[PDB]
């Protein structure tokens, strides 16, 4: 179906039971090191401060980190690499009371435990090396 | 003026004296460290080895290298950082005899010395986190 702009800016509110679904592909083959970037932010201003940083280097690694008062700080990297060079991907982001919880077409791939509440999101930007057909933020829970 | 595609490929040749010119802005801000890259390609495939490989990451550093039979050869890496926070830049790759000379805004800024000849070079990808208004191979000289 329709392509989406990337980047990608969406106005969102999360809590625990809320899920971000996002169906991409990356640009360009994995020889050539395709990033996708997700980050749940505090503010719809680019320059504000970074809940949950998911930075995939397709073919490579994944980087999890959070920007507080500016400040990145302590990175967890994942050499786990569930993204298939020139495919599709269906990316579901779950807030668990202690975590986000990361799939990657169906396979729970990465976790990261909050660090801010979640209630904190006023906005997701999706970006970097790729294509979006599909993004979703759930809302069903109380 | 218009936008051009990105990721943005044009076939091309170059020989001394050749300059490519590439006018565009970063997509977000330099707190966000977007990135730039430049690859000249040996064929239309995005596969194909680099002769000519520039990556800026916007606010922190620039790595130059060359792919050779699928294979990363020796990074240059420069903390030299002539692209201003927010702002269109103008890109000048000029072909000298013994390197290419990259111009920032009329600076010259980086050189990288020949590995392969530049006429090996049959395709400029220019990608990652930009907008591009012009994209110029010059075709002057004998
Ligand atoms: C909560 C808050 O003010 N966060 C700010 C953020 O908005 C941005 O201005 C950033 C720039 O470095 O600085 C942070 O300290
Ligand atoms: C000259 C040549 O064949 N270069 C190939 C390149 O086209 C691509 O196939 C790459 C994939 O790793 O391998 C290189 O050795």
């Amino acid at each position: 179906m329709s392509l989406l702009p990337v980047p990608y800016t969406e106005a969102a509110s999360l809590s625990t039971g809320s899920t971000v679904t996002i169906k991409g592909r990356p640009l360009v083959c994995f020889l050539n090191e395709p990033y996708l970037q997700v980050d749940f932010h505090t503010e719809m201003k680019e320059e504000s401060d970074i809940v949950f940083h998911f930075q995939v280097c397709f073919g490579r690694r994944v980087v999890m980190n959070s920007r507080e008062y500016g400040a990145w700080k302590q990175q967890v990297e994942s050499k786990n690499m569930p993204f298939q060079d020139g495919q599709e991907f269906e990316l579901s982001i779950s807030v668990l009371p202690d975590k986000y919880q990361v799939m990657v077409n169906g396979q729970s791939s990465y976790t990261f435990d909050h660090r801010i509440k979640p209630e904190a999101v006023k906005m997701v930007q999706v970006w970097r090396d790729i294509s979006l057909t599909k993004f979703n933020v759930s809302y069903l829970k109380r």
